């Protein structure tokens, strides 16, 4: 039987649902080019601030048997750099491009969005706004109101994980007020875990006394929960999954929970962009064994008891 | 060299830091007896409500490669039952006893505490109050209400927090209450969703498959919370809970700041015999590292 990983959304066609997670292998020109050349369906640029940032002292990332911990500190080449990539360099013939934005204040987001507008219009780059801010529902509302007010396009929002239905309801209520928010990416890292190495009797990253965001196998059930929670509560919007994807089977779970696109962080950091060839092959293999032809056939169809 | 896992706190001596996590293998008389007969340093009774509760429909617990997911729904024998165990049955000669309380309202906790007071005085049972803790005003009000009617030290079981603003706010509140002498970190990571790829379904019945996560999933979160409160509440002790399967895991809890170490998922899967293994393993770890007592490394995790 004929089978396809194609995704159609945001006025774009994607060969497959896979892309990098913001922050992973998408900071430099070489990384952005490598992502574009890869088998991924899309890519997103490193979350940017108005000016270049060095980020936190090293070590600031550690791979772990069950995932990763990091406190990168937003090291990035600055907004001008990513805007120029989107405007002059990216080959839109190959795949669509998302640009991740993480201003350190409302003002910074407003000023960057005003400049992004023209490039989105002319080239088709799509904004993923990083709110992970989102544990303060008032700050989240203010951020979104400001961006919505000045940015004349649809966009998406990258969310931190929530852990109770009251939070899911409060966040969904806010997101649903903004028609321009067309996708929601669930999730950013599980915040402020602490990895201790028994051998060294020490933490494993330098910033913040060793506290850092968790990714990888640790976060998969939390990611699936958030994907599904917002899938249910925001029926007018698309959900992008992010968290714990190492295999085609993991990706299948994201889609079953409601994901349209599937982002890959920790596993990509460890394996490099060749991972996308493996993931597409594996996801097709999973669909073959389960007798599915397209993603629409099972997206959001997780069975409850 | 002579080693010791002894812990001394709240006017009690504990043979070792290990105990069950509230909710795991401590609902029935049979379970409470088995925990008392085990090699554990202590035990805590199932979180209780004023009256018995049947809990949520089954399946409501599932063991997983990396831990567990559950939505039990507070199935418990009711406060009178656990009070009677504490008052009339428990052999305090064997080990100290904690009683976990989880009223569904502030008034319920107040009324239970008024009655617990006399038994705490007479027999020495220690309250672990299951916290409402994502709402700091509510938490302060609850602790005020309980403190007013309960003339003893007690501890609080906390959900995990995920940022320093929350660690700071929670710590500030707990520090307002001198009667709160220990903080247990952590309860489950809330409302995860496990999906079985084979069945294309969730694995528990209540709440559309959403449930609390325990086990390997939660260890770095538990360590973070243990250490965050260890640092911010220097006048209190911290009890660790989350992701303990081995003596090495316990070693990490203690390095982060834990005095007692609670075992949930791993105990559910292995039974009370786990405590013999854990005491043996922790002593092995300590011998390899040349530590004789837990005081020598409690809270001493090195930062970079
Ligand atoms: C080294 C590193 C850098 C990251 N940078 C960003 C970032 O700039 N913006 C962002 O929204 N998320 C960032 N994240 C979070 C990832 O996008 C992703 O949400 C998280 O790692 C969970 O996915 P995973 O389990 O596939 O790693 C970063 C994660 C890592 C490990
Ligand atoms: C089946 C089950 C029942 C539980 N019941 C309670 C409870 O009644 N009160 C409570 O404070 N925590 C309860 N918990 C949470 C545990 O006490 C513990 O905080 C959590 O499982 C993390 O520890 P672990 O990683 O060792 O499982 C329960 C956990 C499980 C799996």
């Amino acid at each position: 039987g004929s089978m396809s990983l194609q995704v159609n959304l945001l006025n774009n066609t994607f060969a497959n649902p896979f892309m990098n997670a913001a922050g992973v292998m998408c900071t430099t020109t070489e990384e952005l080019v490598a992502m574009t050349e890869s088998a991924s369906g899309s890519l997103v640029s490193k979350s940017c601030t108005p000016a270049l940032r060095e980020g936190n002292p090293t070590p600031r990332y550690q791979a772990l048997p069950l995932g990763s911990i990091n406190s990168m500190g937003l090291p990035n080449n600055g907004f001008d750099f990513y805007l120029a990539y989107a405007a002059e360099q990216h080959d839109y013939g190959k795949k669509p491009l998302f640009l991740s934005m993480s201003g350190l204040s409302m003002r910074e987001n407003v000023e960057m969005c005003k400049r992004l507008a023209a490039v989105a219009t002319e080239k088709g780059v799509i904004l993923e706004l990083n709110l992970s801010v989102a544990y303060d529902f008032d700050a989240m509302r203010q951020c979104l109101t400001a961006v919505s007010e000045v940015y004349p396009h649809s966009f998406g929002v990258k969310m931190p994980p929530y852990f109770d239905f009251a939070a899911f309801d409060a966040a969904a209520e806010i997101l649903n007020e903004f028609p321009k928010v067309q996708f929601i990416t669930c999730i950013n890292s599980i915040g402020n875990g602490l990895v201790i190495d028994a051998e060294t009797e020490s933490v494993v990253i330098k910033p913040k006394q060793g506290f850092g965001g968790l990714g990888g196998r640790y976060v998969l059930p939390t990611a699936l929960a958030n994907i599904n929670a917002f899938y249910r509560r925001c029926p007018g919007k698309l959900i992008f999954g992010c968290g714990g994807v190492y295999t085609g089977e993991d990706a299948f779970l994201h889609v079953l929970a409601g994901a349209s696109m599937v982002q890959v962080g920790t596993a990509l950091q460890e394996e490099g962009p060749s991972i996308f060839e493996r993931l597409t092959s594996e996801l097709l293999g999973v669909m073959a064994k389960k007798r599915y032809q397209t993603l629409d056939e099972f997206r959001g169809k997780v069975r409850t008891l």
